């Protein structure tokens, strides 16, 4: 499956095999990047000139000259033919020969080319990744990896503007990298030039900018400084501030400064990008001018970037049109997927979809932003290349299977099963939402309703959950031990892990719903619960981030089906021997009974709070030393705060309250308690 699919291919039923003996038509003249990959696919061949012509060059070169009328004339278009006479290779520019070279090596099987021409270019002019995260920056081995991954799916556009790099935001966005960095940033900038693409250095200054000419300066010298490190573009975001740096006119008039005196000056400046403070229809005040503000005075060849109608969103045409009307260009677009810095314990690994595939001509460019995990990303990332290449013919599931057969070809079949089941993000605040486990979730939605109504469950529903959770457990198994893509691997390994438990659970559940004795049924009950202790252990030991902690995995559909397919199934066993077996769903170390009630109890970090519900004693499992106590909302009853070790004298503590160290076991009043590690 050629990955971006071209614009137009015509393919004749005829192999060629890739000649034993050719002769280089052009290799002096034409994209050396371009020539490189061709030697390379070329190795142990003879190059002579008793042998079959490979022609290959930029429009306006002698090797490519008969075939101008055949080259599209569009920016990073590309002709190419082969045949059994020769092979044609010809960019309109230099970048579109390099891209001629990556169509190429995908033709290519066991040594054997398809009768093929193919005339080919992108919809959206640039495309890329915007590293525009919350979280741990990708690793220097990360972004090396990213950049060469770009190249072979002819993304050309690379944002480099981790929310966390101190170099990057406030305040020392004002200093220079350090050497160490510097010396990486400029191995990063050569390695993105060898692959075509545009490494664009951001920097996020807002927070604390001051509007006067002593700023200005700096910000100015900064981007020298990343000039002399091979930097050829440059962006300003203004994204998530408060205060004076949201001022319209003045970022328009730093933008334009930027554009007059430096980008316009030196030889080589390519893109010039700014990301809004108002960067998603939501966040923008009609009763302000901000938008349009920005649009009437930033000079028009200054890219704007934009989210689409919420924070988290898809781009459609109505949106795309809403924004672009006022911004009076089209919209560059920063489209946040599959970041997951909002839902850290989520992998986020389903297709992407719900992008408009007809409004190419309506954006200026196209980038994603990503997980913090890198190689996970990769599956998002070369679906969006996909996308903003071809959209047109941008097919969503075939793309994602191909993704992930480029990236784990040894275990995609195990990579798929896992993904599947770790796409959603979830409940958050952004609403945002991803299908997950589609394939089995009408089979788990008839189980469950019959199983609960007393009625006859359908065999074969109860046989899709069993195969489900064996190929789980051989997926998990499986991709912990793949030694073809590492980094991916340690990325993932926790989350694997909680899906490999999870699975293990199902199958028990699904033993005591067939458990035709007291004996048997108490033996997968007990294992039942001493899994959920595991995956507790995993949660608090795992992925231990400072704002969403641990690792959640098939959430949308499979842990509720085996948590109240478990429930279920204690009741009827409590009925029916009059027993009392505990059917709560997840392992808590500490308990809480108490009025007004049914809330679980959740460990995050040092902290034991009770579930936030939508419509009182805590006892915990060890005495602790307390740090503080801290209560909110949602409440009717006309209620007084102590503290105990033994649960028999009680301390009163004041009110928000800090407890100074003292020991804690229980809690009590008539909501979140930090304790000491
Ligand atoms: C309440 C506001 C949430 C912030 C949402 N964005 C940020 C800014 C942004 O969207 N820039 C265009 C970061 O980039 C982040 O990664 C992404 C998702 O959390
Ligand atoms: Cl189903």
């Amino acid at each position: 499956s050629l990955q971006p699919p071209p614009q137009q291919l015509i393919v004749q039923n005829k192999t060629i095999d890739l000649p034993a003996v050719y002769q280089l038509n052009g290799g002096e003249e034409a994209n050396p990047h371009a020539v490189k990959v061709l030697k390379e696919l070329l190795s142990g061949k003879q190059s002579s000139k008793k042998g079959m012509l490979i022609s290959i060059g930029e429009k306006g070169d002698k090797s490519v000259r008969k075939y101008s009328r055949q080259i599209p004339d569009h920016k990073e278009g590309y002709y190419l033919s082969v045949n059994e006479k020769e092979i044609v290779l010809a960019g309109n520019d230099e970048r579109g020969t390099y891209y001629a070279l990556q169509t190429f090596a995908q033709l290519l099987k066991d040594g054997k080319l398809p009768e093929v021409e193919i005339k080919d270019y992108p919809s959206v002019r640039y495309r890329g990744v915007v590293e525009g995260f919350y979280g741990t920056p990708w690793s220097h081995q990360a972004r090396l990896s990213q950049l060469k991954f770009y190249g072979k799916n002819k993304m050309n556009t690379y944002i480099y503007g981790p929310k966390d790099d101190p170099y990057h935001s406030a305040p020392n966005w004002r200093l220079p990298y350090p050497d160490k960095e510097a010396a990486q940033l400029q191995e990063l900038v050569a390695v993105a030039n060898e692959n075509e693409v545009d490494f664009v250095w951001a920097i996020h200054p807002g927070q604390d900018i001051k509007w006067n000419k002593e700023d200005r300066d700096l910000l100015l010298a900064k981007f020298e400084k990343m000039y002399q490190l091979g930097v050829r573009s440059f962006a300003v975001f203004f994204d998530d501030i408060s205060g004076e740096g949201t001022n319209p006119q003045k970022q328009a008039e730093l933008l334009n400064y930027i554009d007059e005196k430096f980008a316009q000056v030196k030889p080589d400046i390519n893109q010039l990008v700014m990301c809004p403070t108002e960067y998603n229809k939501s966040w923008s005040n009609p009763n302000g001018n901000y938008l349009t503000t920005l649009g009437d005075k930033l000079n028009p060849s200054i890219q704007i970037m934009w989210t689409g109608d919420r924070v988290i969103s898809d781009i459609t045409r109505d949106g795309i049109s809403w924004i672009n009307e006022r911004i009076k260009r089209p919209a560059y677009i920063w489209w946040n997927f599959p970041v997951s810095d909002y839902v850290r314990d989520h992998l986020l690994l389903g297709p992407v979809y719900g992008n408009d595939t007809t409004i190419a001509k309506e954006m200026s460019g196209f980038v994603t932003n990503p997980m913090e995990h890198a190689e996970s990303s990769k599956i998002a990332i070369y679906s969006v290349a996909s996308y903003a290449w071809n959209p047109a013919k941008y097919d969503t599931w075939q793309t994602w299977k191909d993704a992930i057969r480029t990236i784990l070809p040894s275990a995609a079949e195990e990579l798929e099963c896992f993904a599947m089941h770790n796409s959603d993000l979830g409940p958050n605040g952004h609403g945002y939402r991803r299908e997950e486990s589609m394939d089995i979730q009408p089979a788990a939605e008839r189980f469950l309703k019959a199983f609960k109504e007393g009625k006859n469950y359908d065999k074969a529903d109860f046989e899709t959950l069993q195969y489900t959770f064996e190929r789980m457990k051989e997926s998990a198994d499986i991709l912990l031990m793949n030694t073809e893509n590492k980094p991916l691997i340690v990325e993932i390994t926790p989350w694997v892990h909680q899906f490999k438990l999870t699975a293990e659970m199902g199958e028990e559940v699904l033993k005591m719903v067939e458990g035709r004795n007291e004996s048997y049924f108490l033996r997968k009950y007990n294992h039942v619960k001493a899994l959920q202790q595991q995956m507790f252990y995993i949660d608090q030991t795992s992925n231990q981030n400072p704002y969403q902690p641990g690792v959640k995995t098939a959430t949308r559909v499979i842990k509720p089906l085996i948590d109240r397919t478990f429930a279920t199934v204690v009741k009827f066993f409590n009925q029916k021997f009059n027993a009392h077996l505990d059917a709560t769903t997840d392992y808590m170390p500490h308990k809480m009974i108490s009025n007004v009630k049914n809330l679980p109890l959740q460990v995050k970090a040092n902290r034991v709070l009770i579930s936030p519900a939508n419509e009182v004693e805590i006892e915990l499992d060890a005495i602790y030393p307390g740090e503080n106590i801290q209560i909110n909302f949602g409440k009717d009853a006309p209620g007084r705060l102590e503290i105990s070790t033994d649960g028999k004298e009680w301390k009163t503590v004041d009110l928000s309250a800090g407890l100074q160290k003292a020991p804690v076991k229980f809690v009590r009043f008539t909501f979140v308690l930090t304790i000491e590690k």
